[PDB]
């Protein structure tokens, strides 16, 4: 059993989750905790754009958040979201995703969070978003389709018809030898991996 | 001026980014993001896309036939065909650069365990086909991952939408008991620079030792 709130000023964005019973997933917009008739300002000790104030935060995050609490901060300068890291996060009561936008979030929120509950930066991949609401979309279904109840690269599959513009199924995967199909695609998965994720075996990156 | 196309047996997943595009750029000519059901070009009464995998396991494949023809009608020549998959090369900033100059990028989005392998094989003999992965964790299928690339190269196109990034202040300068480090409020201008420098050599030995 799994709770998700998400918090962010575009709650529209998160729609897509729609596409249940052992989780539920709510979308907060975090402008619901202003007072005033502006949710972010220019940085101190200057430069370009703007960093979300801390203030509109703390609040949310009050309402929202226990001290079972995993906050999970999308950042371009987070710790690395990996496999690893949702299958970690999907024995979790509760995941609250903290959604950036404009320069980020004032530091101190999850500074100040973490003085009371758990909190996690992280980063989906080495790619400048708009905002943390892609980055939760990505994160929730990650972890989702790994909830109790729900290495190398995977080699290429092929389905009927056996020639498609006459370009034939690689005949061992019509022979029906489990041991030469199971080898066959283990020398696919080796060739994919060390071409595109040399890393991954550890070898140097292109 | 771009031209982005999604193929996707989910359409309305793709529904926030084209609300996510201001109206001033898409009067501009200068983008226009385009959604497409994938079943649009089954062959039968059922609607079919998808099959039973060659040499057996678990899962289901999407057929050639299906994606062959709707790529067929969208793609050109010209097109950069984008096939998001957990076995692809990694997608990264240097990637959505590259393709913020592309006049019509294609973005084939699985789901099951993928698409027959012949369909970008096939397509790669008459236009530039790239599988790529977002990151090292496994989704459902490639419509999170459209949307992740299309942001990230839509925010490098004119007016459309190394080391870590240290910490960022704002207003109010003293919240909950935590202080804004004083040297932002210096107003020396070199030293606030070495010390964002510092930061953030501290946050990439901590979060991200891979980068050094
Ligand atoms: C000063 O550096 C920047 C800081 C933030 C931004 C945009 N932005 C605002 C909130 C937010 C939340 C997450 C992400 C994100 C995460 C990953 N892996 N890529 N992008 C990006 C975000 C641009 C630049
Ligand atoms: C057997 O191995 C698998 C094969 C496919 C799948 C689900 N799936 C189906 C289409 C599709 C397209 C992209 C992605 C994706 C990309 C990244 N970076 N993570 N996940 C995942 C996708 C799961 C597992």
């Amino acid at each position: 059993s799994m709770k998700i709130d998400v918090v962010t000023i575009f709650p529209e964005y998160l729609q897509p989750v729609r596409q249940a019973g052992l989780v539920d997933v709510a979308v907060h917009d975090l402008r619901r905790w202003t007072h005033d008739v502006s949710v972010d300002d220019s940085p101190y000790g200057g430069g370009p754009g703007m960093v979300m104030k801390p203030t509109v935060w703390g609040d949310a995050l009050d309402e929202i958040c226990t001290s079972e609490t995993l906050l999970v901060v999308p950042t371009p300068a987070g710790y690395p979201f990996t496999q690893e890291t949702a299958w970690q996060w999907s024995t979790e009561d509760h995941l609250v995703i903290a959604c950036g936008r404009y320069e980020g979030i004032d530091q101190r929120v999850a500074d100040d969070a973490a003085t009371r509950m758990r909190v996690r930066e992280v980063s989906i991949g080495d790619y400048v978003l708009n905002g943390g609401e892609a980055a939760a979309l990505v994160i929730i279904e990650a972890v989702l389709r790994l909830v109790p109840g729900v290495s190398l690269l995977e080699g290429p599959s092929y389905t009927r018809p056996p020639s498609w513009r006459g370009m034939d199924v690689p005949p061992v995967l019509l022979s029906g030898d489990h041991a030469k199909i199971a080898a066959w695609r283990a020398e696919q998965s080796r060739q994919r991996t060390i071409e595109r994720r040399p890393d991954l075996l550890g070898f140097d990156s292109p």
